């Protein structure tokens, strides 16, 4: 019983019982990597939460469902979406978590143009979370604007660890073709054993998003694009002229074709460009209901 074995394994990691008993008023607010995301009210407290529901029978790699619940279950960090509980409901795994009322970064990078103070602020937060995460040996593996959620007061949180993986002192690196094509590191598309460095490349691609409004090759079909990324040199900004030398210098320590030469999260935190980072209040005017 393959399906049933997965259920039983999951029942060993999730909190027991039916969460529908204590949740009111479900409202769908998105699609995730592995399932859909709703918000609901906690009947007792009146609080709002977000709920990620993943169907066990609808997964390409069902084993990936252990990632968030095993790897992220206890995690806490100012810049990482906080998980509250997990449950098994019918054939679905549910993750109950913090609701980020500000929506995703994607909506901002496709509707406005961020200044450099705001860009560095997003970059600072993400890198802070990546430094701690990469230290514990957790690779996100799907960094992009969709994975960046905001609070009402413009605070930034890393999200959707549905594709994450674990590396250790005994086994660092993965050989897995995971992520979103346009944002994938070259050594990953080249099927090479890769480590945490693939997140830094991806953050670089997200910088291009914040500057150009889209990633490189975004018009090409995903299979073709991955090849162009695999074959060509580090991509160039369509708006290099709107960008300061500092941001360029920053970006250039991220889009290194050589993973060994690519900068690290811990390194990038000390970079001068991040001195431009503004307070979370600087982000607020970019959000939809304010613009
Ligand atoms: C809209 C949306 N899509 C999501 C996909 C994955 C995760 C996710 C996730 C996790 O991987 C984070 C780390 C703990 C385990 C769940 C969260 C998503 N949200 C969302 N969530 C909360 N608020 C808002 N506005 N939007």
């Amino acid at each position: 019983g393959s399906h049933e074995q997965f259920r039983a394994a999951l029942q060993l990691v999730v909190d027991p019982g039916d969460p529908r008993s204590y949740l009111d008023n479900f409202i769908k607010i998105g699609e995730g990597s592995t399932g859909i995301v709703c918000i609901a009210t906690v009947r007792s407290s009146g609080k709002l939460v977000a709920v990620k529901k993943m169907d066990l029978r609808k997964q390409q790699r069902r084993e990936l469902l252990f990632n968030e619940v095993v790897i992220m279950r206890d995690y806490q960090h100012e810049n990482v979406v906080e998980m509250y509980n997990s449950y098994l409901v019918g054939d679905e795994l549910w993750v109950v978590m913090e609701f980020l009322e500000g929506g995703a970064l994607t909506d901002i990078v496709t509707h406005t143009r961020m200044n450099e103070e705001q860009i560095a602020a997003v970059c600072l937060a993400v890198l802070q979370a990546l430094s701690v995460l990469h230290a514990q040996g957790v690779i996100h593996r799907d960094i992009k604007s969709d994975s960046i959620l905001l609070t009402h007061d413009g605070r930034v949180k890393l999200s959707d660890f549905g594709f994450c993986a674990q590396v250790s002192k005994e086994v660092p690196r993965r050989k897995s073709l995971v992520g979103t094509p346009y944002w994938m590191a070259p050594e990953l598309i080249s099927r090479l054993p890769y480590g945490p460095e693939v997140d830094i490349w991806s953050l670089g691609i997200m910088v291009i998003e914040m500057v150009d409004g889209e990633p490189p090759y975004f018009n090409e079909p995903p299979l073709k694009a991955m090849k162009m990324i695999r074959d060509n040199l580090p991509p160039r900004l369509k708006n290099l002229h709107k960008v300061s030398p500092s941001l360029k210098g920053f970006l250039d320590r991220l889009l290194v074709r050589d993973p060994a030469q690519r900068a690290t999260a811990a390194e990038l935190l000390k970079h001068p460009f991040l001195a431009k980072a503004g307070p979370p209040a600087s982000i607020v005017p970019l959000m939809r209901q304010n613009r």
